[PDB]
């Protein structure tokens, strides 16, 4: 796996500019040494492609920001669930319960069928930034990995993105994601809040929130093409 610094350096210039306050901070080198040292010590740290969400969705192309907290720490048939996009799972992995509830809301909102798989790459290529606020995890451990270092980084990301690009849609699910409103001006953006889609909270108001339809209304209001919330038949 490339060192974390090399993964920061490989980002497009537009993302590097948004992350520069963090990369210039005292927290950057320690985060890099921690993640690199965990891998060097033989721990199963996921995903390998830490910034996949950013590589697939460049800043100018961001339309919708969907926050997760930690990457999945589980696996399915020996394939890790985390692959660098919030909520998404790679081809060959069954959708976990939170993602099934996301799909249930889309199916109810638009009448689409339940997808065959859980890979959200094709939403990222349409401008859906699928950003976990903590971007690494240790296999089978629910403990957040480098929580404080990563959140300094993704806090910088959210603030700088939102300050440079007006009229984004933010889907903020759960209290942790909703607290990220402190990082931007909510009158300049569409802020959609609901409980988290996990089964523990989904029936408190995630199911029924209509966020995917609301997001598309706001995009069209601002002259942008709406998201196709379907998924192609194969991943
Ligand atoms: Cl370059
Ligand atoms: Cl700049
Ligand atoms: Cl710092």
């Amino acid at each position: 796996t490339p060192t974390l610094e090399s993964q920061f350096d490989a980002l497009p210039p537009d993302w590097r500019a948004i992350l520069e306050p963090f990369v210039a901070s005292d927290a950057y080198a320690p985060l890099c040494r921690f993640v690199d040292g965990e891998r060097a010590a033989g721990k199963a740290i996921y995903p390998a492609d830490v910034f996949r969400a950013l590589r697939l969705t460049h800043p100018d192309d961001v339309k919708v920001v969907i926050l997760g907290q930690d990457p999945y720490h589980g696996e399915d048939r020996g394939i890790p669930q985390a692959h660098g996009l919030a909520f998404s799972v790679p081809p060959g992995v069954r959708p976990p319960p939170s993602l099934r509830n996301i799909f249930k809301e889309i199916s109810a909102d638009f009448g689409y069928e339940a997808p065959r798989h859980g890979c959200l790459d094709t939403w990222a290529s349409q401008g859906v930034l699928l950003l976990n606020t903590v971007l690494t995890v240790e296999r089978s451990s629910a403990a957040s990995h480098a929580k404080r270092g990563w959140e300094k980084c993704t806090d910088t990301l959210i603030h700088e993105l939102a300050t440079r690009h007006r009229h984004l849609v933010f889907m903020l699910w759960g209290a942790h994601a909703q607290a990220k409103r402190a990082l931007f001006d909510p009158r300049e953006h569409c802020v959609l809040e609901a409980p988290h889609p996990s089964p523990l909270s989904a029936h408190r108001g995630f199911l029924g929130c209509r966020h995917f339809a609301l997001a598309n209304d706001y995009l069209v209001k601002h002259g942008r093409a709406p998201i196709d919330w379907r998924l192609p038949d194969a991943a």
